[PDB]
């Protein structure tokens, strides 16, 4: 099996990586990289690596991008270090502020140097956080893009869209982690440990190598029908803002309980299939989570889009 | 037994209180309180405010106090609704930064308002987070003097001649959140619990009504002699950074496993008063924690220093 980094950069990154912690997602390892020594405290990862201990006294990046650069530049013979090794690297970061923006291209530019299939993971800001934020999010971006052979933007806008109308704002906050977290885990569970219908590194290696960026969509379902009513709520999801057929390559994960049959695998892929370009390029695979019960998901990254 | 609150405001109280909940201090209600959304989707308490909404957008005070100040300001209402029915109100936070420092005040007079005894625990920067740090601190500190019945100050520099002389700089944060962590429940278990020599709440608000300004010391000690040894580490501890015959109120707890005997408790008791001035007004508690073995750990508060 591929040898496998999550690292999350800032306190995006940090609380997503957290949330694959408390998931119990297996087959990584987990690497917690920030500026910020109060919030790197607080991880449940047991590698925390502080960088730009000089630059800024752990004291974070003030929402500066150009202060979380220099403390990954200040830092990157142990970035180089830590990553050196890993088949493929996630590297996950909110977008927007000074730690994330500044400090996630230079990261995921070691790991890509290195010859890790590099995958970027990040959220792009909502919009009540303002033009600061939005901008800011916009030069990370187009950063990140340059560094990672697939960037995977998860706009947070459209979580606003899913959550119940009255959602407290700190709320929406959570449920931007633990879409990030469904992003990593989405893609590593079919790569990080044994399954009957796992994915081959080099098959995953070819989708992740297309240019322009990448959506994800998820989908949640419970009993009669689950499987072609997850796969539906996939491709439908406002997180996945542009038409899945519009896609290069498409990868659908679908995980279930010990009762997750052959019969429903094929149904959900076969929704999936009929969805995407006639020439997609599409893999799949299912992932039995012993935890479930009823319950199954469905997570679509698709890529490659224009 | 009194009805305690525990309030964690900003980074500094948020690790505070995790640190708190995840050593099981028991008998008191934990609040986090934060305008960074992130760090607060990090905590451990169940009951999570976020303050400044509307002004921050959940993205941190930017570490200028007057934000936190006026965050604070902002949820007033919901702020008192929260500590409304406490007797006794503990206010954690970290100087120098601006939620910490601008907040932790507002919400400290709320609960001084409302007639709960107050007591503000902080700490004050390392001198290697810089001028703007210290600065800041000095004003929040002065800040949160008036706004609580006692304010204890942990000086954070101390901490770097407690730990070993290469420790790292994240461990020596992690520190300063442990040492957060032992002044509240040097003085919480021992008027939030049951236990055999605990101490008269009555007690507790006179020593903690001194002005001037208080200070900690904690002393850990395994073995023959552990006594006299965690006690003399206590009063000798570089964080009390005055002569304990300097206070005016001294409070001391012990805590030990259930060997924890009337002898050792006695014998620690004797160095602290022989230490203390003679007119001093001293009081102290055993507290028996079965997770212990052989270790006992001695924690002195010193309040009224001129
Ligand atoms: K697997
Ligand atoms: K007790």
């Amino acid at each position: 099996l591929a040898s496998i980094k999550v690292i999350g950069v800032g306190g995006g990154g940090n609380n997503a990586v957290n949330r694959m912690i408390e998931n119990e997602v297996q087959g990584v390892e987990y690497i917690a990289v920030n500026t910020d020594a109060q919030a790197l405290n607080l991880s449940k990862a047991e590698v925390k690596m502080q960088i730009g201990a000089k630059l800024t006294r752990g004291l974070g990046a003030g929402a500066n991008p150009e202060v979380g650069k220099k403390a990954a530049e200040e830092s990157k013979e142990q970035i180089e270090e830590a990553l050196k090794g890993a088949d493929m690297v996630f590297v996950t970061a909110g977008m927007g502020g000074g730690t994330g923006t500044g400090a996630a291209p230079v990261i995921a530019q070691i790991a890509k140097d290195l010859g890790a299939l590099t995958v970027g993971v990040v959220t792009r800001p909502f919009t009540f956080e303002g033009r600061k934020r939005q901008l800011q999010a916009a030069g990370g971006i187009s950063a990140m893009k340059e560094a990672v052979d697939t960037l995977i933007v998860i706009p947070n806008d459209r979580i606003l869209e899913i959550v119940d109308k009255n959602t407290p704002m700190l709320e929406a906050f959570r449920e931007a982690d633990n879409v990030l977290r469904q992003g990593v885990q989405g893609i590593s569970d079919l790569i990080a440990t044994p399954g009957l219908i796992n994915l081959d590194f080099a098959d995953v290696k070819t989708i992740m190598s297309n240019k322009g960026s990448a959506l994800m969509g998820i989908g949640i379902a419970t009993g009669e029908n689950r499987a072609a009513e997850a796969a539906k709520k996939a491709i439908s999801s406002p997180l996945l803002e542009a038409a899945i057929d519009g896609a290069q390559g498409v990868l659908m994960n679908i995980t279930g309980g010990t009762n997750l049959s052959l019969y429903e695998v094929q149904e959900a892929a076969d929704i999936v299939a009929s969805a995407s370009d006639q020439d997609v390029n599409m893999i799949f695979g299912s992932v039995i989570n012993e935890n479930l019960k009823d319950e199954i998901v469905v997570t679509v990254i698709a890529t490659g889009f224009i």
